[PDB]
């Protein structure tokens, strides 16, 4: 295995190093506003060395933005695809590329057979070409790699089944900045080339001057270069026609033939296109070839890519004709005028890349190597697109909940083959497609109109219900004696209980387990662990009595803690935010221990008085002017006091000290150790009163954040043997620190209410000497080193925090793991900060046409890990990556893939069993089975199950960390007949494996395997 820590890769362009050297000056470059006046030598191209130009028609189709998916499909996309089929069928030389398979599948399934056959023929013969082939063209900042792979696989599996093609070239013209997680996944999915567009204008200028816009993009830790994927970065401000022919938009706009008037479009540079005729073709070709030769100066081969398209283009027949006929007149003239030394034609994206690599193999060009990312994007001036790292945070959090539910549903149901009447494949396909749709660059980004956001939310809610159905049917099958199992596939045997979604204070969605001497003495509950190692985690359930005890199914007592159910209220009468306790619902908490990829059953039983193995939390309300808080049968009375500093310790774990306002002020790791200053603070950013306004995309603060005025907030302290917590009602946020014996969990119930033009940030202040360095993750896959640059404005130093961030010095590290993608930064040495929500009254002029005024309460979750790192083997100072410790990685897993909880729905479960998966191997902690998916329906003689295996890389810090078992996914199901390593989408077999054994993968690698069973 390659060492991903100790060897700094030698690359021609390393983005962090480039960033440190670049000046980022925004100078007026002339007609190329963010470049320079390009010059070329007319003698470069001659009879024996022509410029080959590929004009590639395209249509950018968003699966929701200003309209919903279905609205756009009915108003625009179905007409574009119908007319593309007719026009390409009738004009053999015309070409077209298509990226969004969610729309193509929605169209193709509605076509009659004659037209399906016509469509298959224009794909087979190369006229219509699929680029990327994902369900969507995903956001690259907030998306988790697991969901980027899910949506790629959904679209490519559809393409292989119905079109018999698998794209090897990717097209990403609109995501707002670009992540190296894309070439990572694409190169492991058979790709050979990719194209990107939205990178900082200063980066385009810098790379264009060096002819480094085409490069072999490798991962930041890849010393050898095996992850490299050829990448083409487009050079200009947009993918529209004015910005794709060459450097001067006033000229290029005249070659967008849809802008002459009858289509309601025009050129803002005030020179319109004119129909090509024999009298003007020479002058028009002179202008166009000059633009092309200038664009060609920025690249190394004699093959030039000229995209021809824009949003929802090629809709009308008349548009297809106006673009095609005018370009064909230009080609016939240009290609016959020897003096131009150009051969131009319509082409596809793969045709362009194939010709570029032909030139490379002929020794005509060599390409530079590059590592790093392309965040944070700015399209002009100081307009950095860091706002969408936080916009619509409720749905960003929902994405991560559904991510996990889809993984758990596919894994739980994969163990068996199901009859078609069970509708398992139907519900899983629905769930995968709704989560895949939301990866769109106007979905998870929070950049769609309000009614479109509602549509995505509705689709994800249906997907969660589908996952629940499949999971609970699977648990019933896996834990019931087979000769007793009697499924009704529409019945609810179990209901899921989720303590953090939508979350306390967001929705009352959780069911209370109702026990009583005159109704039901006990209830079975089951936990599922999707991770491939044995795992313990505290779990909680609501119960109708505080006198409840827990047992396992061998009837062994399990230690439990009962706490009250506390709900916070913004009291419009007293004008305080304070908690109310239930006098009939209680929380019971206990430690569940679950096998790798397995299930464990427990029983909750009521008694008439305090059970021997259940303890009760104390509760202390700190506030001026308290009033009583009765809790019914709960056996400890609530205590009261004036606000004061407090300290708590659970188990052996850290001791946390809190200010009188209920906010952390220090962490002491052990009895002997220093109380390390770690302070939480909430602040607010505002908006500029003149000039550009913040909106869904842009973060344009009116200076550094100001502290939220806290008043004298009400603080609630709950102290228990298994779990303790401090919660405080602050303006717009109920902030909660929970202790269970290890790193604390932080929960914020964020309700920005009616605070217009405000962004609420949570900051951590420490004395760690981090300087200008901090680390953030990319897509939950890798941590990249960031350097705060004071030559850039505050908003440019914000980066996506899809799953975690950290700061460190020689001795100490503070890592904040997140359960949802949000924006964040380290704006000063020793600080970390992460945005919670933002409410903006103005539109930011990128086309959305609204501010963000649709906020709703959201429960954000985190883990906060303070550690000594002086003993850890870390990368050298020049390495661009960082790596988590074991405790931080486990804390991230606790947020993203918690245990699932099921409550048996009827009175008695006949045939119940105690555990499933006790014989599953418990794999080393850095290995995960990211995906387990049965790939065949029950009628297939040979069953196939696919697995995606990912190994992260954890720092070595001196812990022996020892005995685990090798995980061979091909032997997890019986009767294995074959084991193959495949691409990550499962669509191509790459290696037949000896002994039907699937080897584990190397650190930072991901592999896929398919086992076949007879
Ligand atoms: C699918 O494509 C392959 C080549 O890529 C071809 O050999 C095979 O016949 C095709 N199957 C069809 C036409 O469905
Ligand atoms: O995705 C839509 C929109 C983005 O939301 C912001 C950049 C311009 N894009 C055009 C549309 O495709
Ligand atoms: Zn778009």
């Amino acid at each position: 295995c390659q060492d991903v820590v100790q060897d700094v890769p030698n690359v021609d362009v390393q983005m962090l190093e480039l960033y440190d050297r670049m000046s980022f000056k925004d100078i007026d470059g002339g007609v190329w506003k963010q470049g320079w006046n390009i010059k070329y030598d007319p003698l470069k191209y001659n009879a024996h060395h022509k410029l080959k130009v590929f004009v590639v028609p395209h249509s950018h189709n968003d699966p929701g933005w200003i309209q919903t998916f279905e609205e756009y499909y009915q108003h625009d996309t179905k007409h574009i695809l119908s007319n593309a089929l007719r026009h390409l069928h009738d004009n053999p030389e015309m070409k077209f590329i298509w990226a969004e398979i969610s729309y193509f599948a929605r169209f193709y399934h509605d076509l009659g057979e004659n037209k399906k056959l016509q469509m298959k023929s224009i794909v087979k013969n190369g006229q219509l070409e699929f680029v990327t082939g994902g369900w969507v063209m995903p956001d690259e900042a907030n998306s988790h790699w697991r969901n980027v792979l899910l949506q790629l696989t959904e679209g490519q599996t559809w393409l292989k089944q119905f079109m018999n093609v698998t794209p090897t070239a990717s097209w990403a013209i609109d995501p707002f900045g670009h992540s190296p997680t894309m070439p990572y996944i694409l190169q492991k999915s058979g790709f050979k080339n990719m194209l990107i567009q939205r990178t900082h204008y200063s980066v385009k200028k810098e790379l264009a001057q060096q002819r480094q816009l085409e490069f072999l993009w490798r991962q930041i830790w890849d010393n050898k270069g095996d992850t490299a994927l050829f990448t083409h970065m487009m050079p200009f401000y947009s993918y529209d026609i004015p910005h794709t022919c060459g450097p001067d938009p006033k000229v290029c706009c005249q070659f967008d033939f849809k802008r002459m008037g009858s289509f309601g479009l025009s050129c803002p540079w005030k020179v319109p296109p004119r129909t090509i005729s024999d009298q003007n073709v020479a002058a028009r070709s002179d202008l166009l070839v000059d633009q092309w030769k200038k664009k060609a100066e920025l690249y190394r081969t004699n093959v030039l890519l000229i995209p021809l398209g824009d949003d929802f283009r090629f809709k009308q027949n008349t548009e297809w004709d106006v673009q095609r006929v005018n370009y064909e007149r230009l080609f016939e003239h240009i290609n016959s005028q020897a003096h131009f030394n150009v051969q131009a034609q319509f082409g596809t994206l793969q045709e362009y890349f194939d010709a570029v690599h032909q030139a490379e193999r002929a020794g005509q060009a060599e390409f530079p190597t590059l590592s790093g990312d392309f965040f944070t994007y700015a399209d002009r001036s100081d307009n950095y697109w860091s706002g969408y790292y936080t916009s619509r945070p409720y749905h960003k959090r929902m994405d991560r909940v559904l991510m996990h539910y889809v993984r758990a549903a596919e894994m739980l149901s994969a163990w068996h083959s199901w009859d078609g009447m069970a509708r398992i494949e139907e519900r899983l396909e629905q769930a995968r497609r709704e989560l895949s749709l939301f990866q769109h660059h106007d979905g998870i980004t929070g950049t769609a109109k309000t009614h479109v956001v509602v549509d995505y939310e509705q689709r994800m809610q249906e997907a969660l219900k589908a996952c629940q159905m499949v999971m609970q049917q699977s648990v019933y099958r896996l834990l019931t004696k087979p000769s007793i199992y009697s499924p009704d596939f529409s019945f609810s045997y179990f209901t899921l209980d989720d303590s953090r979604w939508p979350g306390s204070g967001v929705e009352d969605s959780r069911t209370t387990i109702i026990l009583g001497e005159d109704i039901l003495p006990s209830k079975h509950v089951v936990m599922h662990n999707t991770l491939p190692h044995w795992r313990e985690q505290l779990v909680d359930f609501y119960v109708s009595s505080p006198f409840v005890s827990v047992t396992d199914l061998a009837n062994n007592p399990v230690e439990a803690q009962v706490s009250p159910v506390w709900s916070w209220h913004h009291d419009t009468l007293t004008k305080t935010i304070h908690p109310q306790g239930s006098t009939t619902k209680y929380r019971i908490i206990f430690k569940a221990r679950v096998p790798p990829m397995g299930l464990a059953t427990y029983v909750l039983t009521i008694s008439d008085s305090k059970p021997e193995h259940t303890s009760y939390a104390s509760n202390l309300l700190l506030r001026k002017n308290p009033t009583s808080l009765p809790l019914g049968q709960y056996p400890e009375d609530v205590k009261f006091g004036d606000p004061r500093e407090i300290s708590l310790r659970v188990g052996n774990g850290p001791t946390l000290a809190f200010s009188e306002q209920g906010l952390l002020k220090s962490i002491q790791l052990t009895q002997d150790s220093p109380h390390v200053p770690v302070h939480f603070k909430f602040l607010k950013y505002g908006v500029r009163s003149h000039g550009d306004r913040s909106g869904a995309y842009l973060f344009l603060p009116n200076g550094p954040a100001s502290p939220v005025e806290l008043g004298q907030p009400v603080v609630l302290v709950t102290k228990g043997k298994l779990e303790s917590s401090v919660s405080v009602g602050l303006p717009s946020v109920v902030h909660q620190t929970i202790m269970r014996g290890g790193a604390p969990e932080i929960r914020n119930l964020v309700d920005i209410g009616s605070l217009d033009n405000t962004e609420i940030v949570m900051r951590l202040e420490t004395h760690i000497d981090s300087g200008d360095i901090f680390y953030t993750d990319l897509n939950g896959l890798q941590f990249i080193k960031r350097r705060r640059l004071d030559k850039l404005p505050l908003q440019a130093n914000y980066y996506p925090i899809p799953s975690g961030m950290f700061i460190e010095d020689a001795n100490t590290r503070l890592t904040l793991l997140t359960g949802q993608p949000l924006g964040g930064s380290s704006l000063a040495s020793g600080e970390l900060e992460i945005m919670q929500d933002r409410r903006l009254a103005s539109d930011d002029e990128r086309g959305l046409g609204q501010g963000v005024l649709d906020n709703k309460p959201v429960l954000h979750i985190y883990r906060l890990v303070l550690e000594k790192v002086n003993n850890c083997v870390r990368p050298s100072k020049l390495h661009p990556a960082g790596y988590l410790t074991s405790a931080a990685h486990k804390a991230s897993q606790s947020l993203l893939d918690p245990l699932d909880k099921f409550i048996f729905a009827e009175n008695e479960w006949i045939g119940a069993q105690g555990q499933f998966g006790g014989d599953h191997p418990s794999a080393r902690e850095d290995l995960d089975v990211s995906v387990m998916r049965r790939l065949t329906k029950s009628s297939a003689k040979t069953q196939r199950v696919g697995y995606v295996l990912h190994r992260t890389n954890l720092m070595q810090c001196g812990t022996p960390e020892e005995h685990t078992q090798k995980l061979d996914v091909c032997h997890l199901l019986p009767n294995v007949a074959r084991c193959e390593r495949t691409t990550l989408t499962f669509l191509q077999n790459l290696e037949h494996l000896d002994g039907m054994v699937a080897p584990e993968v190397c650190p930072m690698e991901t592999a896929a395997y398919v086992s076949s069973h007879s």
